């Protein structure tokens, strides 16, 4: 129906928590020329936080899309990927991520127990 429990758009918000977007002045203060093994960061991407590039993705999907999961269009994620700059593959992951709700399943309090 409309309402899946809990969608997962709820999931998204709790991760804006890191971000540290605020370049004001003087990002950094002074550094020293020798750097060694602490990232060496160059022109080609990489990846390291997962919780960083989850909410980047959150504005880029459309809430319409989260509220239904099983719409999985892999024609609209393939742009909405570029558009957070990950890939589909990625997404699948993360819905492959309440797969392991089904683990729930170990426990299913549940009631079994009708009558």
């Amino acid at each position: 129906m409309e309402k899946g429990t809990f969608t997962l758009k709820d999931i998204y918000k709790q991760i804006e928590a890191m971000n540290k977007m605020g370049p004001v002045r003087k990002i950094f203060e002074m550094l020293p020329f020798g750097l060694g093994l602490k990232v060496d960061n160059d022109v080609m991407e990489m990846t390291q936080e997962k919780m960083k590039k989850f909410r980047v993705i959150m504005d880029s999907m459309t809430e319409e899309e989260l509220l239904n999961p099983k719409i999985i269009d892999s024609s609209r994620i393939r742009r909405i990927a570029i558009g957070s700059g990950t890939s589909p593959q990625e997404v699948k992951e993360l819905l492959n991520y309440y797969k392991t709700m089904k683990n729930l399943m170990k426990k299913m309090k549940k009631n079994k127990l009708p009558i």
